[PDB]
């Protein structure tokens, strides 16, 4: 019938899997969005090939592992679970494996197969709304119907849909381009729309019906997420603020970045990664409502303070992990904002130092809420008083912006410069690792570090880090990683890309080892970072201007 079959999607990937070049990946996909005319197959696609179900803000998760997948892998094919397991270390894919178990199957049982784009989509939105006794079996019994309904190129990337990684090397900047390139705007254009929204498949929508001038016409709406300003790294206070003349001075906070919306009937809080985290802050919910005027988008630092004195970053991460009842007394929380981007309309074109006013005039500072404090100056002498007392207050530098900037949604500039008396650490992917030796043979001793390249997707190797851990570190992350195992070659094992590493380094060196051209000289872990995915792993452009910021 109209209705895209998955299968004819399926195809497509598959013919992009041979491509290699950036340019005729954005034209081969520019044309295949262009001739889609159902508007909700064009937005699943748009987001299927990306290897997403649902946006990261959105509060649909599919709650999927990969054992789900085996389980329903056996159903179909009546093959068992340790076969298949095998089979993965074979093809190094899963969705290579299905594809396979697929095949083998309908030769067996011939029936006709397919399904549509749509029936994926309304499987998928059941499976994740399942919780609770017996969720687990009928996602299973769920995900069995649609294997067993299935072409073996549909099982395929249903597979790598599910696992997240398509492996086509399409990422964000070439679905940027061939939405661009389809629909006749300003890859720039598509690329400030999908910083307010967050939602590809919107703005593909959007660019269908609407062209450019639809795109330009998008605003910020409360409860939908945009885009933090980033800021760079800058190599010294005195550097930063003549650079600036006069500068916008503020504590960088030891904390995490949030962004709050209201409204002012709820509340919605979004992370640094704009994962939706309000039902885990009641306690931040709650001082927003009494203390904040309606009708706000706001960005703020939360941080965690106990008994009067403030604690690490990593405290309020366990908060946003999660009886939450229980967390709000373990570990109390104050929030400390110094931005604003709604203000009943969109304020982000302003002028910093009038979106302040704006600010100002919107909370009313309590003892859970406040402003950052802010001064204005182009006296050295007088940032490094605030830098000096940021340090003593347990906090880690000064934040320092231009007066005049207007806000810049997802946009690392220099017109917002971070200085602190400590170095980055990195978050990269887990690709793979090392099994221990005699005793500590059974755990995982050593892993491989990747970056993200924004515009493929695709992770460049970057280091390995063997220091950090405590032996519970290494039971906790052999139990986790081992499911994932995808090659392994004695000691050497390689890890669908699922997990990622907080690490610090003492350098990063230019060096032909890796793919990335650098190195992590000293790398040593830090934490797990189960805040972040995949995506949100630290890109090749930071881990270069990081690099070139050492000289």
């Amino acid at each position: 019938g109209s209705h895209m079959l998955f299968a004819e999607f399926a195809e497509f990937c598959e013919r992009l899997e041979k491509i290699s070049s950036t340019l005729e990946l954005t034209a081969r996909i520019a044309a295949f969005l262009q001739k889609i005319e159902d508007e909700r197959d064009l937005y699943d696609v748009v987001l299927f090939i990306t290897g997403k179900v649902y946006p990261p803000w959105d509060e649909r998760e599919l709650g999927v592992g990969i054992g789900l997948l085996y389980e329903a892998l056996e159903n179909v094919s009546g093959v068992k679970r340790s076969e298949i397991e095998s089979m993965i270390r074979e093809y190094g894919d899963l969705g290579l494996v299905a594809e396979q178990l697929i095949k083998k199957k309908k030769m067996t049982t011939l029936a006709f197969e397919e399904l549509t784009v749509r029936k994926v989509r309304e499987t998928f939105d059941e499976i994740a709304s399942l919780t609770g006794e017996g969720s687990m079996k009928r996602k299973i019994m769920l995900l069995t119907g649609l294997y067993g309904l299935a072409t073996p190129l549909e099982a395929r990337y249903l597979t790598r849909l599910i696992l997240n990684e398509m492996r086509l090397g399409v990422g964000e900047g070439i679905m940027r381009d061939a939405i661009a390139r389809a629909f006749r705007a300003d890859p720039e254009t598509v690329e400030r729309a999908y910083m307010i929204t967050n939602d590809l498949g919107r703005v593909a929508v959007v660019a269908k019906k609407e062209g450019e001038e639809g795109l330009r016409k998008m605003k910020i709406e409360i409860h939908i997420p945009v885009r933090m300003m980033l800021a760079q790294v800058a190599e010294s206070l005195e550097s930063a603020v003549r650079e600036m003349r006069t500068a916008a001075v503020e504590w960088k906070f030891d904390g995490s970045r949030v962004q709050v919306h209201w409204d002012g009937s709820r509340v919605t809080i979004y992370s640094r990664r704009l994962e939706n985290v309000t039902n885990a802050l009641p306690d931040i919910v709650e001082e927003i409502k009494k203390s904040v005027k309606p009708g706000v988008i706001l960005d703020g630092e939360v941080i965690a303070v106990k008994e009067g004195k403030p604690m690490p970053f990593q405290h309020v991460l366990r908060r946003f992990r999660r009886d939450v009842a229980k967390m709000v007394e373990k570990i109390p929380l104050e929030a400390h904002f110094f931005d604003i981007l709604y203000h009943d309309g969109e304020c982000i074109d302003l002028p910093l130092r009038e979106r302040r006013k704006l600010l100002e005039s919107a909370v009313n500072e309590s003892e859970k809420i406040k402003l950052a404090k802010q001064i204005v100056t182009d006296s050295v002498d007088e940032v490094r008083k605030m830098y000096d007392e940021a340090i003593s207050a347990g906090h880690e530098g000064v934040m320092i912006k231009l007066p005049s900037s207007p806000y810049i949604p997802g946009k690392r500039g220099k017109n917002w410069l971070k200085v602190k008396a400590i170095m980055e650490t990195l978050d990269l992917v887990v690709v793979g690792g090392e099994w221990g030796e005699g005793k500590r043979s059974h755990w995982l001793s050593s892993f491989e570090l990747a970056c993200l390249d924004p515009v493929t997707g695709k992770l460049l190797k970057v280091g390995r880090v063997a220091t950090g851990f405590t032996e519970e570190d290494l039971e906790e992350l052999t139990e986790m990683f081992r499911p994932l195992i995808v090659s392994q070659q004695g000691k050497k094992v390689e890890f669908i890309p699922k997990y990622v590493f907080e690490v610090a380094y003492q350098e990063i060196q230019k060096s032909p080892k890796y793919e990335s051209g650098y190195a992590l000289r000293f790398p040593r872990f830090v934490r797990l970072r189960d805040d972040k995915d995949v995506d949100e792993a630290d890109t090749i452009e930071r881990v270069e201007n990081l690099y070139k910021l050492q000289f």
